[PDB]
């Protein structure tokens, strides 16, 4: 049963569709494809769904990139949807605009810049290694439970120092928030709310022990980084470390699981990538271009006409961010992975003050991932008749990737 709110004198009926981001149409034959399907030639830049407590979708990439990039017109005070869920987020520095975010994201890249990425690379390339080696003789995998489930989230407890026992009760709360359950702006806002309440219990005691530590962990390094002359106070920081594991858990994870199952349909890429180590590397990014996750939200500051069309102070608008990447006007075959585009610019991890902090770690992770895999398992395809389950939310999901091969 479908939830509809009324629309608001302002929206007129003209750019109303009815769009469920949790439940896409279409959603079966993949997550980007059924985002591409609400991108058609004509469509509105902007459209308005009664789905999901009602909000605005930007449909083309020049939209999302602005919005992104525009926080004094679009506010992070909200960035879920439903509204209910996005007034119960609490997390740092994602809900703070600049001025408060700035010295929040400095803290971040202490820990997270380029250069202190580029020192974990050895670690990282070892639990790829270590994984891949469990099952590449064997010709077969599930690729989803055995692998992109497994890697990312060994490399990221190891950086954050913490358990890898923890990582059932991590993924389920970052699940709940990325994807709440229930079919009502109310039980999602609640399902939200019991999520985020779970992170900063399993976070609480860690702050506690390692403030003033010294330990090299990626959580005691940004913990104490000043705020303006003094520790972080204690609310600020459980939002923040709470951040560092919901976006080191989920993101990768998720984003692993669509390349794979494009590239075990294109062995022709995969070959090139084989063949020239250097395409591989630089080709990275292209891949961040065409298999997008994120569909996350901004609050409108001021009553506005934007791009024709009129908006409401309050007013929300979702970015599905693949509509940047693969948006026809913005690249030619868009959903054709080209190793040597020169254009890749997409939106994958957004623009703007709160552009991915994790995106230096994301991409070496990847990257890593591509060159030990190919080493081991050099070609491979989906299994005959296969069908990957997949989910739309806030973050893209997808399961089921048998692959197979023949043990080289
Ligand atoms: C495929 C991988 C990833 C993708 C597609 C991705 C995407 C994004 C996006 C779209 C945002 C902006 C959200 C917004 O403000 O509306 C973001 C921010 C952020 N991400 Fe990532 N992310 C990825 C990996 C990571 C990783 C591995 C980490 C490690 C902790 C991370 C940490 C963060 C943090 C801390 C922010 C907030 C930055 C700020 O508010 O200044 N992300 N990411
Ligand atoms: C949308 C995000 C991917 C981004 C902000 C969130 O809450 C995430 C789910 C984790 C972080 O990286």
């Amino acid at each position: 049963q479908k939830h509809r709110v009324a629309p608001p004198p302002h929206v007129p009926g003209h750019l109303i569709r009815e769009i469920d981001a949790y439940d896409l149409d279409g959603l079966e034959q993949g997550f980007h494809e059924a985002w591409k399907r609400v991108q058609q030639p004509d469509t509105p830049p902007l459209v308005w769904t009664p789905f999901t407590g009602g909000h605005w979708i930007a449909t083309r990439g020049t939209l999302i990139d602005e919005i992104y990039r525009s926080p004094e017109r679009f506010s992070s005070r909200v960035i879920w949807v439903p509204r209910e869920a996005g007034e119960a987020y609490d997390m740092v520095p994602t809900k703070l605009d600049p001025p408060e975010h700035t010295p929040y994201r400095k803290a971040i890249d202490k820990g997270l810049n380029l250069a202190e990425i580029r020192k974990l690379e050895d670690q990282i390339r070892t639990i790829a290694v270590e994984i891949i080696e469990g099952f590449a003789d064997r010709g077969h995998c599930e690729f989803g439970s055995e692998f992109s489930t497994v890697f990312p989230v060994r490399v990221f407890l190891a950086l954050a120092g913490l358990p890898v026992e923890d990582a059932t009760k991590l993924g389920l709360l970052a699940n709940e928030m990325t994807r709440p359950s229930g079919n009502t702006p109310e039980e999602q806002g609640r399902s939200l709310e019991a999520a985020n309440k779970g992170f900063f219990e399993y976070v609480a005691p860690i702050i506690a022990a390692r403030r003033g530590g010294s330990g090299t962990d990626l959580i005691t390094r940004i913990l104490n980084v000043e705020i303006d002359g003094k520790p972080m106070p204690d609310d600020r920081a459980l939002g923040l470390v709470s951040l560092l594991l919901l976006g080191g858990l989920n993101t990768v994870v998720n984003f692993l699981g669509f390349m794979m199952i494009y590239l075990s349909r294109h062995p022709e890429t995969v070959a090139e990538m084989r063949r020239e180590p250097l395409k591989l590397q630089r080709g990275v990014e292209e891949l961040f271009r065409r298999f997008a996750v994120v569909s996350d939200a901004r609050y409108v500051v001021s009553d506005m006409e934007f791009h024709g069309t009129m908006l409401k102070e309050g007013d929300l608008i979702l970015l599905p961010t693949a509509l940047h990447g693969l948006d026809d006007r913005h690249h030619d075959d868009p959903m054709t992975v080209d190793l040597s585009r020169r254009d890749v610019t997409h939106s994958t991890f957004a623009q703007g003050p709160h552009r991915c902090a994790g995106m230096h770690l994301a991409r070496l992770e990847v990257t890593v991932m591509l060159q030990e895999w190919l080493a081991r398992i050099p070609e491979f395809r989906l299994k005959d008749r296969a069908v990957p389950i997949y989910h739309s939310g806030i973050v893209a999901a997808v399961e089921n990737i048998p692959l197979e091969w023949e043990p080289q």
